[PDB]
């Protein structure tokens, strides 16, 4: 029987590449998404055409609220519903926008940035563990620049720091249940075609290894490693995939 | 004119020692509290008996909610209203209890532990900044955050986010001349009512004297960071833990 | 044609496991050793029996001294001599013993512990770089417990910190040449018969992931990842392979 | 009677500023130096003019060698010989120059950069402990160790090693009441002789005031760590960097 994974925010970009790569490795996948319904269904179609009945979509808002625990539990439930098991959880979904200290309310900024980046991963991790030869693991998508943060992104940065804290705490506490917990910390990756060519090149030049952002495949390679049998002693570890960006001083 | 400080969770223990020591240095203080009303009031009395019109109290729940921004703004307002200025913020209030991954609801646990330890500090920081000399914020962190207590994952997530705020706010608020730093205790002031074997177990692991920190020892590191001797220091977290975080399993 | 790797301290334990796994993936290997000549020679013999002339040995004390720079240069030389190229360097050899602050002289303690653990890795790194779809990389064997160090192992711990520094500095400096530099930080692995039973039991019991030590092959897995094509954007990273041990408080 | 401090590389710049402040706080001091003989004696003169018999010089090369342990033991011995005691060791001396991977032999580069920045501090610390109240060591680290200067690999390796010593020695020496801590500058007191443009390049990157630290600002942090306000702080490293280490590329 093929193991099954949940990838949050999987309809596009790095989450999509993670889902594709896990599918290519033999996983059945729950493609979770929030607003990108067309991209999600189109991805699930391509994967199921490749192998029947090995991909489903699952919609959920991961903004913090009093029903967020039930939403997270239902994402987990959808994987058991569809495939009878849940071996891997990848927490990739993330809100990302500036929140200067000096048109969303601050309440909403808090709920979106802290919810997606930290509270949802915590509640999904609860639900993952509670619901449980086997190679069980969680991979959190962290951020290699967490200690040299982007100006005015304080709530985003707080959320990613909390995610490292969850990675550690959960690796510690889920170790006796055989569940490993680790992270992948991207530097700059897959800059949106949207963004100006001059701004993208600004970021690119700073990266020592090749003066280029990471491809989505490159991030995904690190995730595949941590879920594999090749990482069975690895827990509480966070792998930077940043081309040395975090080593460059101002 | 004497500078003014807000101290959250200041009615008891480390927050109290922090308020007293700032007061002793010349600060006027806002004593924030949540449930410890008598202790907050008795402390203001004691400080005002030393120097009159130098201490007030302000009650607020710092649980995450749709009204937390406004409560935080009022905590800062209460310092301006009483004293005409606000030079220092100490983010000390903290909820602390286990939250196992496997009778409060989980959303309440989330609200309390992430609210007190991180979101409230962020909102207070925003309100403090927005209103703006030697300005500085000191956040009470945790020396054990990378070797955390089993089953305290929300508390640890909150403390990790607080370091993130410390760094981010230090970076963003530097052009205003506001420094943002942290003080990370190890074990301090273990309650009389905790187990004797339990406390002993922690105390014995502490390399520097086999004992917990007193509250005054934590307060010392705060005072230093707010002082004129810390004018170039921002984004730094001082461990005050007797070497405890250095000790392997 | 086939890439080539230098592995230091490769005769026994983790270093041997590394050398074997690189050889299995198709590398030719220089097995460096210091005192373990019988094991080093046997290992190269076994590897050569598998694929002809794909393995050579090279002996060198990596203690710090005036001749250490030429020894390190001859080790790299030995890989170009044998195989025409040197794609991978693995810095694994390490002296390890207590040096209390309060009968080798202390200057010999310095020379051994800092030499093997830091200075030699630096000199091999220089010689590796000076000699230079290609995939060049260095992997340094670090230590997961470096911030919670063993009582009375100051010089060991100083050496390992220095190795972290090299990892970071060299990744930065060698990125423009296409050479990646990373590390792998074991927790406890392969505790020998020679070590006290009390002491061993104390360590194994503290490991969250399964209350046991890492196997050598478990450490080697992480090395193979880092040198692989699936790590092509990773440089300046250190992967803990420690079973969660470094997350456990006193 | 007054306590005593050894300060390495104390003739000029930050070490001098540290020696001066310890002296102003009441310490007697050993001004160690290697080539700056004239500045060193000139400084001891001035300190003894203020209070007689409170300052000596001690010359030593702290390059790694088989005699380095003897030279380190002699520096501590010089403190007991002049003042009858040794309360504070400050490890400040440091070689700093590039050593690219791709006239000094590399063996000499290794010896100077690893000797001054790590091995000498380790052997000074050994000698300090064995020759033994508020006893403490302060190592001058570097806030930029994880984002290092290009081509400074032996320098960066030394400063990392020094972090590791700070930790190991805090752990091991705690049962003897010796605290071990560090101060990590960012950019401080850039050479008046270094190019203006280069200097402004670094100064512009510093969030807190777009300027380097004064030597006095670094010393303030040292002074705190040796003081009675830091009695429970060991194994801690205080960044004094104006936020420099927080700024991304
Ligand atoms: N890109 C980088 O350079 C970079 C750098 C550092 C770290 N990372 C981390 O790497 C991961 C992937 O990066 P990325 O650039 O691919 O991410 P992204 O495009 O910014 O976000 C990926 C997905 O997150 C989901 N998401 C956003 N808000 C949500 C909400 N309220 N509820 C549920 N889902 C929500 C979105 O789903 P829908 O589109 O379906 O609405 C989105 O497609 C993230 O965790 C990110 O923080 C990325
Ligand atoms: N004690 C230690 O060993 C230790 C170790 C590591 C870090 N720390 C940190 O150091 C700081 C002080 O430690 P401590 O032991 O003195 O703290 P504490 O006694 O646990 O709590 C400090 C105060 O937090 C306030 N507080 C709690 N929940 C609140 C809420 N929902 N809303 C508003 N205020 C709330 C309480 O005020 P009321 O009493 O008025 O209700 C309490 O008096 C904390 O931030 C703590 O996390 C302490
Ligand atoms: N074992 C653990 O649990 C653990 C924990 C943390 C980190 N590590 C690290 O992981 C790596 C491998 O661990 P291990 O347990 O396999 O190492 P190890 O057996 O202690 O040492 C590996 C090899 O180092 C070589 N070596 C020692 N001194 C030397 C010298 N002066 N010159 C040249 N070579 C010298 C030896 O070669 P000869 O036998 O040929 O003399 C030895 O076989 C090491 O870097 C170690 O520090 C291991
Ligand atoms: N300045 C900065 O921006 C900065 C930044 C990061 C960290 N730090 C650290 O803070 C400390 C002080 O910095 P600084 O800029 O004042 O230092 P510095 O001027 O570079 O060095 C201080 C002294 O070190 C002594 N020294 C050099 N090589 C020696 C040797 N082989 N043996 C014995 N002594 C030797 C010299 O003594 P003589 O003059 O007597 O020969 C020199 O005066 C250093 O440890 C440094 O690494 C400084
Ligand atoms: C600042 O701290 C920082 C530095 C490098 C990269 C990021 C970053 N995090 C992101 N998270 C998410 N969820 N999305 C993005 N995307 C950027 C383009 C749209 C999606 C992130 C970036 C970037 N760049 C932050
Ligand atoms: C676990 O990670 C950990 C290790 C050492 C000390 C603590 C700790 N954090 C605390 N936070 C708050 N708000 N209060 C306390 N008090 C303990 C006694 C009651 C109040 C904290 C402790 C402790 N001990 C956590
Ligand atoms: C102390 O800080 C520490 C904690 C866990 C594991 C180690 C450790 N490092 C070692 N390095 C080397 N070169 N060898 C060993 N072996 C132990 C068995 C003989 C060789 C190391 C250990 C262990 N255990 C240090
Ligand atoms: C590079 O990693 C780096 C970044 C900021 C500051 C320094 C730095 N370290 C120094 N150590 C020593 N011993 N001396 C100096 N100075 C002497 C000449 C003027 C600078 C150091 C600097 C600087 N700048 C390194």
């Amino acid at each position: 029987e093929a193991p099954a994974a949940v990838v949050t925010g999987a309809a596009k970009r790095i989450g999509r590449a993670i889902a594709v790569k896990l599918h290519q490795t033999g996983y059945r996948v729950v493609i979770h998404y929030h607003n990108s319904a067309e991209a999600a269904v189109s991805l699930a179609d391509e994967l199921n055409k490749e192998r029947s009945n090995t991909a489903v979509v699952c919609q959920a808002d991961l903004t913090n609220s009093n029903v967020l625990p039930a939403s997270c539990e239902e994402i987990i439930n959808s994987c058991f519903r569809a495939f009878g098991r849940c071996d891997v959880l990848v927490n990739n979904a993330s809100a990302f926008y500036p929140t200067p200290l000096v048109g969303k309310t601050v309440e909403t900024q808090v709920a979106e940035l802290i919810g997606t980046n930290a509270i949802a991963p915590f509640l999904l991790t609860m639900s993952f563990a509670q619901r449980q030869s086997s190679n069980l693991s969680i991979v959190n998508l962290c951020d290699a620049m967490v200690d040299q943060p982007c100006m005015a992104f304080s709530l985003y940065n707080m959320g990613k720091h909390a995610l490292v804290g969850l990675t550690q705490s959960a690796a510690l506490e889920l170790a006796p249940y055989g569940i490993r917990v680790n992270g992948v910390a991207p530097g700059v990756s897959l800059l949106p075609v949207a963004m100006g060519e001059e701004e993208k090149d600004k970021w690119r030049r700073k990266v020592p290894l090749g003066r280029r952002e990471a491809s989505a495949e490159q991030i995904a390679d690190a995730v595949i490693f941590l879920v594999s049998g090749s990482a069975q002693y690895i827990t509480g570890s966070i792998i930077k995939v940043d081309g040395g960006l975090s080593l460059v001083h101002a």
